[PDB]
This record gives C-alpha cells, sequence and structure tokens, in this order.
C-alpha cells in the first residue's frame, strides 16, 4: 500500500482539523439505553425491527445539528451509517430495513447531513459496522449477537458482498467523503484466525475505498497495529500510549492519531446518563490529545425526537468560546517536543512552541528541550513577557500568579524549527 | 350512596359480559421497558417528557384494534387515559402534556376508539391514575417518583381540581363510558391518613362521575375494602379469594367482581417479554374466574409503532374460535353452586349449571351438591347424555371418554332454581 | 434386561427390592464447602482459586462432630438409608484415601476419616451407608479438557483424562474395600461435559469399566448416576433430581421414567451444602407430604441435610426429622414395604400397594367422597388406617366411590382397602 | 479539660517517629471469608453465627511467625482486632464467654500470645476496640446497621457501656503496655441528633479510665469528624489527610498524631475472592506520601481461618523492609516536609535536612518552590553523590545526572536554618 499523494494531503489537514464530532444515532435511540441494547438485552431481530415503523425523529433538522457542531470549533462529523444493529441509517438499495423504506420518517439523514456539511465547510466521516446482529449470513458468529434469535444460516462471502455494496454506495451518492471509520472486528477476536485481514476483506474493502475516492481515510477500531491500507489509527477512550478504560495497550504507529471519547457516558443516547463532562474537561481533554500528536473525536448521541441534547449543545458552545481565542494554539499544530506531563502538554507550529499549563500552582516550570535558542516567551492571550532562564539542561519559565484555567497557555518563539519526532 | 337504577342494571350486564381487554399504552410504549419505568430508572420529568416530540405510532387503527379484540368473545375495553407518568392519550384542556399537543401524531386516539367501540358494539372504560411522578402539585410525595427531579412544589387542591376538570372531559366528550378505573392511592399507604377517602377527595370524585354518567361503573384498584361509591370490586393478577401474586388478601364485597391479569408479564408492553400465556391457559383463566363469579380483565400493551402485539392478536383470535362454541357457558352466568376445586369449576343459569372440567383424567366426577333434584345432564357440545346418579351426598357423573382439553363441559338442568 | 450385555446379579435384585422396601433416606453434603457456608458450588460460582481454596482445609475442624449422634437423629425419623458425599465437585476427599494427600485425615487439624466413623455406627445402628462420588472435579489437571464448569478455578496445567479416570477407578476401591458393606455408589456431574457431543457417552466417561470394577468389588452394590437422562447399562438406580418421577417443575428432569427402582432427592431447605443464609427449613407436613408423593408414584426419596462447619447436624433439621419419625411410628406400613398403587397420583392424594392391601393417601381434600378409577378386583373391605372405623363405600364396574364421615384431617388422612385378589403391579 | 501526661507526650512523638504499623483483622468472620461485616452484609442471626465459633481452629497460627514477618518490613507496631462489631472477643475476657478461649476448640487465647511475642521482638502492640455490636441486645436502641441480625429482646445502654468500661479494664490491665486503643463503629448512631455526642458513647469516662490506667496510652476514635478531647491520635480511613477520594473522610486536620490506615487488597477481614495485593510500588509509594503529609501509614493484612497471615501479604512486607532497609531514615523519625505534596512526589525533614522523595518524575531536574533559607548541600541519598542546584528568591532548581528511578529517588538536602512545622 502507498498512499496517493491527495491521501497524504488529507491526511496532514486531518491532523490540522484536530476536532471532531462524533455522532451514533439509530433506532435504539428510541429504546434509550445505548447503542448495545440489542445483544445487551438479547433482543429478538424481528421485535426489534418493529420498532422502525415507530421511528419519527419529527425535531430533526440537519442544518441546525451542523451548525451546534461547527459552533463548537469542530472541523468534521463521524456518523454511524450502520451499526452494530444492522439497520441502514441511508436510502442503500442492499437492504429494506433502512430509514427511508423501513420508518414512517422516510428521509435520508445522510444525505440531508452531507448536504449542510457541505454548505458549512464541515467534512463528513462515515462510520461503518463490519459486526451485524441481525443478518443470518453474518456466519459463524463471534462473542457477541448469540442471543438475538436468528434460527437461519447464510453464506460469509454474501456478507462481504453486502459490506462492499453498501460501501459503494456510500462513496458514490453522498459527495466527497472524509473517513470511512470501521468497528467491530473484535467480535471474532475468540478465533485463532479471526482477526486477520483475510478473515475480515479487509484488502478488498480498502482497495474498493480507495479507487472510488482516493483521498479518503480509512480508519479500523480494532485496537491492534494498523492494516496496511489504513491511513488512521484510531485510540477507544484513551489518549495515545494511555490504556486506562482498558481498550487500548497498542503501539502508537506512524498513521495520524485519533482519539474518541464520550461526552456523557454512553455513545447512543441513554435517558438514564445525564452526566456531560464540563467544559473544562471537555476543553482539557482537546488540549491534552492534541499535545500527545492526536485529534480528539467527542460523541454526542442524538434523542430520539432528533434533537441534538441541549446539554452537549451549550458544552459544544462553550468549548467554541474557548477555540474563539485559542484555536490557532491547536489546530494547525503537531504534538510538541515536550512530551505530556503532569503540569500539561505542549503543542507546536513551525518555530513556535505553545506550552499548555493545565495543573500547576506553583509560579515556575522547567521544560526539558535545550539545542534551540529561545528568542521570546509571552502569555498567549495577554501578550505579556514571561521571564525565563536557558541553558544546556532545558528552560525554566517564571510566571508573575498562579496558572489560570482552564489552559494558561504560553507562546514560546525558537531560533529553529522544531523537530517533529 | 345508593346507586342509580341505571347503574344497577349496568353492574347486571357487566357481570354477564364476563370478559373485556385491559390496554395500556403511553409514551412509555418507546421505551418498551413497562410503564412504571420513569420511576424504576429515577427518570427526569424533563428528560422523559422530550420522547414525547418523537411519538408517532404510524400503524396505529382504531377499527383493527377494536375488531381484533372483539374477535376474542371480550366486550369491553379498558384502556389507560392517563397512567403514572402523568402523559394523557386524549385531547385534555388541562395540560400540553397530551398524545394531540405534545407529539407529532396530533391525534385523540381515545377519540377514535371511542367512535369504533360504539360502532362495533364494545363498550369503553377509562382507567384514570391517582398517582402523578410529573406534577408538582402532587405534593406532599408518596412512596413512589421520589427520583423523577421535581424541585419545585404545588398544593394537593389544585392537583385535585385537575382531576376532576380531566374526569369531566372524559365523562363528556367520549359518549358513554362504561367505567372509571382509578388506580394509584395505594402510593400513599405510607402515610397514616394516606388511604382514606378524605385524603383522595374521592366523595366528590365519585358524584362528579355519577352525576355526569349515572350509568358508569366506578372501581378503584387499592386492594381493600372498596369506598362507598364504587360499583365494581377489582383483584390484581388474583381470583377472589386467592393471594398468589400477592398483591390481594382483601375480603371478597359484594359489588361485582373484575380480576385484571397480563398475557405476557407487563402492563406496558415490554421488548424483552414475549413469553405470551398460551390459548389453553388463557381460556382456563376466563373460565376459573367465570366460576369464581368475576370477570376477567386480560392486558395488551400495544407496541410504540401502534400495532397490537402479533402473537397477542393471534391469542384473542382462538380465545374467540372458542367462545363461538361456548360462550353460553360463562357469559350471561354467574359463578356456581360448586365452588372451585381441583378438577375445575362451576357456572350457573337460571336452573342450569354448567360444569367446567378443566384438569381431570377420570371417566367420573363427584359434584359436592344436594337438596336439588337434578333432572338431567348432557355434554354440552355434542349435546349427549352423561349417566348420573344422585343422593342425599351428592351427584356422581360419569363419562364415555376421559376429559377433553381445554374445558370439558357437562349441562346439568335441575327442577329448581340454584341458589346464589 | 432393563439394560442389555448386563445381568444384575441375584444378590443386586434382592438389594434392589430392600432400597425399594425402605423408601426413605436421608442424603449428606459435608466438605469445607461448610466453613465458607455458601452452598457446596461456592468454588465454582465465585470463581476461587483452587490453591487458595486448598489453604481452608488446615483450618477445618467440626469438632462437634459426632457419628453416632448422627446416625441416631437420623434413624429416628423412619429413615432406612444415608448418602454421603465422599468427594464432591471441589475434589476434597472426606475419606482416608491414598490417590490424594488433599483429604479430610491428611490436610485438616481433624485428622479424622469422618466416612469410617459413620460406616461404623451405620453398621452398629442398622442403617445402609451409600456414597456420593463426584465425576467432576474442579481441582486436578487431569480433568482435561474442561466441560463447562471449573473454568475460573486458576488452573494453569494440564493433564490426561487417563490419569483421572484410574484415579477415579482406584478411589471407587477404595471406597468399596474398606468401609464394609456399602448400599449403592451415587455417582454426580458428568452432565458437565454435555456441551460436547460425544460428551454424555458410557466411553468419555469410562463408565462401564467403572461399573463393573463397582459390581464386581461389592455385587450387592446399587449404582445410580445423576446425568438426568436414560439410565446407562449397569446402573440399578434411577434419580430424579428435585422432582418426582414425570414431574418437571424444577427444571432438571424430563427423562423418561425407566424400569429401574426409582429415588427422588430434595433438600429440606433449598441447597444441598450448609448455607448460613438459607434457614427456611419445609415444614414437617410438607416433608410428610413429599415423602408420601414419592412412594405414590413408586419412588424412594432421599432428603438432604447439610452440616454445619462445627459438625453438627442444624437443629431445625433434626426437629423436623424426629417430627417426620412421630408420624412413621403410626404410619410407616402404609408407606415402607409397598409399590406405587394401581391408582397413580392424583390432585387430591396418591395410593400405595402390598398384597392385597391398597393404601389410599389423601392429601387435599376438603369434600367428603373419593372417587377411585380401579375395576376388576373385589373390594372386600375398606376403613380408616388409624382408628379402624369402617369406611362407607359404592363398587361397580366403573369404579369405586368411598364416602367419609368428617372432613379429611393433615397431614395425611389414610384409608386400608382390601381386595379379593393381589393388586397388580 | 484535658491536659496529656509527659508519658503521653513522648509516645505521641514516638509514634509520629514510627511512621508505620501493620493492621490486623481477624476473627471467626475470618471462616466465612468474605469480609469482617459479613453478619451485617447478610443479615445473619447472631444465633447461626455464633455456632461458627465452635468450628474455629487456626492450627497453623503462630504469633512468633507473625510478629517476625511484621518486624521484616520495617514496621514498629501491630493494631490488632481485640473485638469488632460481631462482638466476639479474640481474648480471655471474663465479661462474655463468647471469646476465642471459651466458645472454639482452639482454646487459646492470641492476644496474650502476640502480646508475649511483641515484647519479646521489640514491636508495639495496639488494640482496636469496636464501639459497636451486632450481637449483645443491651446495644440498645439500635443505630443504622445490625438491624438484620435477628436480636428479639432490648437491654440497657448502661450495662451495655459498663461492658465496654470492664473489657477495657482488662485489655489495659492483663496484657502488659498497650500503645494505643483504637475504637471505631461510633458513626452507627450518626443517624441520632444526639448520636456523635460525647455524652452518647460515654467517651469521657471511657478515655479517663484508659489514661488511669496506662497514661502513655495513646487513644484514637475512627469517627471521620473533629477529634474529642482525650484523644491522642487523629484517623483517616483510607485517605491521606486533606484527601477525600475514598469518601470516609473530609474533616479537618487536627494538631494530634495523623494516621492514615489503608487495606493491602480491597478489604480489612480476609476474603477469599479478593487476592488483589497492590504491587509493592504502589505500597512503598504510600508508605512515603503518607510521611510527607506528616502522617503514619497504617496497613492491614487479613488472616485466613487457618491461623496463616496470607503468603502474598507476607512477600510484599518483606519486600517493602528490603526498600526500608536502604531508606528508613529518610521516613522514620522524620515529619512532613516544609514543601507540600506534589505531583512529582513530596518531601520529608528532619532537622536542617529535607528529604525529596522523587516518585513521579521524567525530568532530569525539579523545581522546589521554598525560599527564605540558604541551602548548603544537596546529595543523592543513596548513592551520596552531589546534586547541582541553583537556588534564588523564587526557589530552588535541582538537577540530575538520570532520569529519577523507581520507587522513590530521594535527595537529600542541608540547610542552614531548622527547617519549621507549619
Ligand atoms: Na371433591
Ligand atoms: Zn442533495
Ligand atoms: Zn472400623
Ligand atoms: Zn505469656
Amino acid at each position: 500500500y502507498t498512499p496517493s499523494a491527495d491521501n497524504l494531503k488529507a491526511r496532514e489537514t486531518f491532523q490540522d482539523d484536530k476536532f471532531g464530532i462524533f455522532i451514533h444515532w439509530g433506532i435504539y435511540s428510541m429504546l434509550a439505553d445505548g447503542e448495545w441494547v440489542m445483544h445487551n438485552k438479547n433482543l429478538n431481530w424481528e421485535e426489534y425491527a418493529k420498532l422502525a415503523s415507530g421511528f419519527y425523529p419529527a425535531k430533526f433538522n440537519a442544518a441546525e445539528w451542523v451548525a451546534a457542531i461547527k459552533a463548537s470549533g469542530a472541523k468534521y462529523i463521524t456518523i454511524t451509517s450502520r451499526h452494530h444493529d444492522g439497520f441502514s441509517m441511508y436510502a442503500t438499495q442492499q437492504s429494506d430495513y433502512n430509514i427511508v423504506d423501513a420508518t414512517p420518517f422516510k428521509r435520508d439523514v445522510i444525505h440531508e447531513l452531507a448536504d449542510e456539511c457541505r454548505k458549512q465547510g464541515i467534512r463528513l466521516h462515515l462510520y461503518y459496522s463490519h459486526l451485524d446482529w441481525r443478518r443470518d449470513d453474518y456466519y459463524p458468529l463471534g462473542r457477541t449477537g448469540k442471543g438475538t434469535g436468528r434460527t437461519t444460516q447464510g453464506k460469509w462471502e454474501d456478507y462481504c458482498a453486502f459490506m462492499n455494496n453498501q460501501l459503494t454506495e456510500l462513496l458514490t451518492n453522498y459527495g466527497l467523503i472524509g473517513a470511512i471509520w470501521f468497528d467491530g472486528m473484535w467480535d471474532k477476536d475468540i478465533y485463532p484466525d479471526g482477526m486477520t485481514a483475510k478473515t475480515w476483506n479487509l484488502n478488498e474493502q480498502y482497495t474498493l475505498i480507495h479507487r472510488l475516492q482516493p483521498a479518503c481515510l480509512i480508519g479500523n477500531n480494532h485496537h491492534i497495529t494498523p492494516f496496511a491500507g489504513e491511513d488512521i489509527q484510531i485510540f477507544e477512550r484513551d489518549l495515545p500510549g494511555e490504556n486506562k478504560a482498558g481498550l487500548s495497550g497498542q503501539d502508537i504507529s506512524r498513521l495520524p492519531l485519533e482519539t474518541c471519547e464520550t461526552m456523557n457516558g454512553m455513545w447512543g443516547y441513554k435517558i438514564t446518563d445525564q452526566d456531560y463532562k464540563s467544559t473544562k474537561i471537555l476543553i482539557q481533554y482537546l488540549v491534552k490529545a492534541a499535545g500527545k500528536n492526536a485529534n480528539l473525536l467527542m460523541n454526542v448521541g442524538p434523542q430520539p425526537n432528533g434533537e441534538l441534547p441541549t446539554v452537549a449543545v451549550q458544552r459544544l458552545r462553550e468549548m467554541g468560546e474557548w477555540m474563539k481565542i485559542y484555536a490557532p494554539t491547536i489546530q494547525g499544530t503537531r504534538g510538541g517536543v515536550v512530551t505530556p506531563r503532569d503540569w500539561g502538554v505542549t503543542t507546536q507550529k513551525g518555530k513556535t512552541l505553545y506550552v499548555h499549563v493545565l495543573n500547576l500552582d506553583d509560579k515556575a516550570l522547567f521544560l526539558p528541550y535545550a539545542g534551540n535558542k529561545l528568542k521570546s516567551a509571552v502569555e498567549y492571550q495577554s501578550r505579556k513577557s514571561v521571564r525565563f532562564i536557558q541553558d544546556r539542561d532545558g528552560i525554566l519559565l517564571k510566571f508573575t500568579d498562579k496558572p489560570h484555567s482552564p489552559d494558561y497557555v504560553l507562546e514560546l518563539t525558537f531560533a529553529n524549527e522544531l523537530p517533529l519526532n
């Protein structure tokens, strides 16, 4: 695999963007207990499908959704085109089990979002599930979905053809797509060959994607070393190199990095979970991702009435108030020469090092960097000079006051370009 | 309270009818985890209310619902006008939290059902909750609804006025109403005066109901001695005199009796519960209720797409095929002079005793009844004669074959009217 | 022959008849799981490490254990035999085995072979001793491959199934050599491998070699196997767990009733091993009726007690047993020495029979007449079993109708009916 | 009111010097092996639970082996449960037959045996004693726990208080010198308005009795609030002073000697399902972090029903001791340092010496926010090599040749003036 020039350009734009919004939306939103409900509660596949003919998110408005997300500073959206329950949220001809043909809503919401994304300057990424709890040609089964009541059995080859045909539709009828974001491969990690490219038909899938849209980036949330043909690496609920959530532990690759996370605790809408992370924690999460050279893909789970959660919209609005001031210290940067520490992180652009102080009550900060003369240091907002001392061992900044919250940012200007590790 | 003559007339018709269908339907059908979900999961009243603007039961059809129910032999429907979550399934003007104003469906389903009920000859009963998990004027709180996020406090007097105004709408704008079926007063059984008529404004409520529709029957699912003004007594998930479900134990009154039960395990739609009682068990439940002089109110929980569960429609249809043969042995009867036994039950009408053999391998049956000469005994369906021996100790019936299922019915004719 | 190839010896057939005559035995589930007092399955249920669990043995000291007192309290109930766990699923041996040091003599400070002590007192007091033995083992690494249980007990090495089978053969040999005459071996656990296509075969479980070995050592020893399916050739009794034969209220049965002697087993509270949270012991009335219903279905009742970690039988269980024996002092002849009666069980009760005698056990009837579907044998007399008062009856070609002067009393209103001809079996 | 004796004040300073002790929770709840709260948590009938006693025989118990394994860690004292909430006495009390000597086949006074060995091996013995009782019917009225243990008779609170006084007298008369009484359980009555008063719990009389029999005996009471007059140590449960990650703290830091208690696995009593013992690295750093906050660490082990200390805990203690063999002077005999805890580590101090404990740092330099006291020298504590430093009015910057090693990279700084205690 050798990525095309347009793909490489897209990789650079992706890393420049730093911030996107995940959207998990499907008929599981009506049950309002998370996107895994079909499997978690062993719901019969035919009984679950009866929900579709009552699905009517009357307050859905794509312009409003995209506007609310753009106001956060985010530059792209990743939306579930089809999740594990096998329901398609677009006008597919591969199955009548889709938002157009099976619901009274009768509208291709992916189409409506694509149109508004294009109009508002937001890039559209498509989540697509390798795992299927409904179709009988997902056979043999893996570790999940054994309780969903399937009693017939089809051919894996036909399931793979189904996925190819759906990917082809998604990359034909919805304009330029910035990425395909695969998920679910891990379902067969119980078999010896269950995590191979051959088992999952990855080479054919990736070649097909890049043939239709060479600039489209491919990610696959398998939590292991990226397969040839992937263009981004995904870390689920952890910064690269961290494993507090237990879904990581894999080596950091050379691909563009993206951490995904929930704003409350769940990907799909969950009516019992209204505990949304504070704006301060969300801002620091984005800064910490940027400081580890990674994008943040922050999730919102839309309601069954088609509105984004009001509290999520407020958080996004307030993140955008901060981005109004600080976006140039995050967007367009890469992880800085000083890797993340307990006090905070650094990001860099050209000859500029942004020092993001997130957690420090003292009035001095040692930076382990030498060999590049520091010409100036100022507070990013006020532009006041920051006193400093530099020698062959590093740089010591001194501050007039306690670092303020949520991020006390210093702009350091060096004589030479900062190295890219 | 002395019931009007129209009310007494309605009480006898109710008992004649013997069989009705309960319907629990609301926006809780969307969450498909039972009608109690708002309390069970301590759902915030404002967050729960956001569900209404996505409620669109597009496959609802009142004519199909009523026809599927009529086909079972059932004679009446009891539907939730407003349950504990406080959402009104009708075009109330007392709150904007209703099916017409708060949902994109925009249709008064109770008015559509009332119209089909009247056209198809089915009587309409209305369930109404005394308990409210949403309104801040339901104050002080009882034992439920403490977790639904209310932070303002109103006045019980205004909540009582709310209930009166809704009852007036229901008994004025929907034609003749066969019964008001109250529920939820047990929520305040934790307080010393929590279960009094004064606390719950029952006398003013009951008088209002009977003023607007004197023939309307009043039931109250309080699980205790019926209050003056009530016209039916409710046993929840048990036959009168039994307490296998733990919600009964109260003395049997002289009011008409009604047992309510679920066809699967839950009143509201519940996607995890697809375990519907067999047709045999449902038929036997109706017969056992009749044999204890009680109606059976059997429940269906409609889906959020507006359809009755297809398996429930099937069960109803199959009950109706049985009723097409056997309806005269339970409708128009009262509990029989021989009270329920392990082998089955009896029902009666005039001088006729119907013996319902539900569970018997023997080719004979002893009946402990004496003092009334038995003139004839036949198989109800075949009309063939059944040999019998009668003396002062009782009656012994003898059969040619072992009793068939689900109900082997004998028709016995006595010289004198059977006592009640 | 009920079971081809296998022909039971004359002495085995005699033991089968005595077993059915006895009708009533007491199950005893005792082991170091009694210390944890949360049931005999605790090592699997809580995924306890096999090495950590074994550390319990060096603290096991049931100082109030008294074999004579146990056997006396059990004899007092009318029970005729005891079935005791020699080794349950946790793999701990409650006797002086040379196949493993993980046993009550070598691994505990108690240092006493309690099966030997019980066998001696059973012989002294006229009670027969049956031995439970587990096919399933959650400790040994030669229980390999695993079945559906025991995957969480921390085994990290693997042995050979052939060595596990040799281990069981040599333990069975010890049990049938060193403890006198043994009335039955009661196997359990082979359902563990019902997840495999050949997992329930005689070949997988080495049953033919085991059964042949048992009957070679003690031809009169009866073999039962709690597999919940059709009995394998060489078994001499059929077990129904927590149900009467033909019933399946507890969900562990459903298998056809064989021609072997039948035995239903049940707990007196809800659990087999001692369980400190479960003090809900069935009433004497329910226990008496359970024994009668078993006898009426031609089955023995094996009723369980789970001894405490201090070595005592639960006081409430001893009281129930005493009160059952008070009833048996009067009514034992209507159950012991009988077989299931020509009238099979009904909602009102059951019948048992012996010779020309039919005992009608009315367990649940408020009316003052009872129809009995039996004809072809002249009824000569009917009396109340205890008072001996005559019971009025009418007999014709369709059956018998008894009439009673009073509502039937509890827990069992027994009538004794005497016929002209032997009752059929 | 309360003025501590000269001997009490001396014992307070020795306790703080010692820094490190081992908690032992042992009782017949060890046989059920599901925690010391089991009789309440599972609503066990008090009579049925007591039947366990006649099967209790910890045949592998050996007081010398226990004390030896604890001494090998560097710890200087042991705190053992003389009687926990289940009401069972682990010593030869004459106030109840429900005790290890009279009610079990073991027939041995394990507190006596431990006291003998503690004296022989030079380890101080502290006695935990529960104010809460789930068995006795004179614990009446009930508080929030123990309502399911099946009591159907009612005694008198004054008789329960007399029972406690009589047991405390035994423990302070028949067992040699006792370094502390460690009370627990009065929070049971925090549901009543007067439920946390000294009057309700008879504390003044109890404390006066303890200090009359053994004036140097230190009194602690795990009530999670401001210490009562007469207490000589303050207890923080599962948190360092000033922290509340475990939710049992939040009380102001007093001027009494401070002690944080914690479990090695997750439970105080033996728990057969819980074999997740904190790593030696985490245990050493816990001890250092406690010392850096001017607190002792009381680290728990829950002995098995066969009488052995868990072997993994013995091994952890041994490894702790291998670290203490090198680093004990940087912890024992110190007080919390003038630089309070930071993300990178902590400081401790003695005289003019500041020990800088680097616990979590990838840099080859460290800024210390301390001024007004001239730094005379800085060395690596273990190697003794000099550490370069810069000092000015804003603080001190230390520079290191290599990345700090684990579990604790210790620098020894020597100042011109005595370090203050704030
Ligand atoms: Na009868
Ligand atoms: Zn378009
Ligand atoms: Zn012997
Ligand atoms: Zn001594």
